[PDB]
């Protein structure tokens, strides 16, 4: 059966961190739902790229659960995710069922906000480290991608391919990840 | 004065190759117009990400000329660009005024279709080489980014940051490109 991914898209999301994982996961045969935090309408990302979500988060939640929940970064996107009761519920449920949670750049600060994955080894964008580490609830890593069990984190736009391929490997295996990687012309 | 970029967005464009240069150029302070080939409506990219253009190409052309014209790849996106009389006119004008033209993945095959830049050293996605080289009108390169004068080409999603930063360097200089690069967490 095909794996399913929920990508939560908030105003101020980093568009590269949104699009690269969506595209790469779709290349891997994953059924991806781009879910609008605020509803069904187009989302203005951090650098003003406007993406039309596949569905509202409210609607996508009804089709859960998902094999991965993905949180893009962008400061303002991550803040919107961090402030959302709907996101809290989704992540709690995902953690409780031992489903994968993936977050990049400032995205992992939403895990802190929602008390998800405490004790995990995590990375973030360098500028988000102090926020993530407030209280010492995680252990910090400078690895480009950090996977500690079902908490998968990464650092920035420039680690987005690695992040996406790590998700692919987690869901569909090493060989599919390698197959998807080769046509991308990665270094 | 701020530099200006026209990114031409066609149905079936590779969304990563569209979004990474738009975002990176905006980080560099470039005024970027995402112009819809087919008009003002949202564009369904190759892996089903839907992007709302800033304007129709018809409207953006009236605000030209631009310091760079950017052609994303994606096979079907590149075919749409290759078949467009409007694109032909834009590229011819740009070449005639000695303005930069940038194309990635299958994107450079539109340069062939529109007889732009013949004699240049170019790269493409490996799968687009034979198409690009039909007639031997260019010299082929396996460099991740190839800049031959005002024709700047690149290979794939995985070279999109390098491609975007090369555009930035061409328009705004090495130091701005380095400044924009550092927060991205590139390898
Ligand atoms: C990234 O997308 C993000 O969330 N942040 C805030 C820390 C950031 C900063 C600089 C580049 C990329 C990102
Ligand atoms: C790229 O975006 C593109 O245009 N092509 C067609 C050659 C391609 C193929 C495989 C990965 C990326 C791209
Ligand atoms: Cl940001
Ligand atoms: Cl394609």
């Amino acid at each position: 059966a095909s794996k399913r991914a929920l990508v939560i898209l908030a105003k101020g999301a980093e568009e590269m961190e949104t699009v690269i994982p969506v595209d790469v996961m779709r290349r891997a045969g994953i059924k991806v739902t781009v879910a609008g935090l605020a509803g069904k309408d187009p989302v203005q990302c951090s650098r003003d790229v406007v993406i039309c979500p596949d569905a509202s988060l409210e609607d996508a939640k009804k089709e859960g659960p998902y094999d991965v929940v993905v949180l893009p970064g962008g400061n303002l996107g991550a803040q919107n995710l961090s402030e959302s009761a709907a996101v809290k519920e989704i992540l709690k449920e995902q953690e409780n069922r031992k489903g994968l949670i993936a977050a990049i750049c400032a995205g992992p600060t939403a895990l802190l906000a929602h008390e998800i994955g405490f004790g995990s080894k995590v990375t973030t964008h360098p500028l988000a480290k102090d926020k993530m580490m407030n209280g010492g609830h995680y252990t910090y890593s400078e690895n480009r991608v950090e996977k500690d069990g079902l908490i998968l984190t990464s650092r920035g736009p420039g680690t987005s391919f690695e992040f996406a391929l790590a998700i692919v490997e987690a869901l569909n295996g090493k060989e599919v990840a390698a197959q998807v990687k080769a046509p991308l012309v990665l270094k």
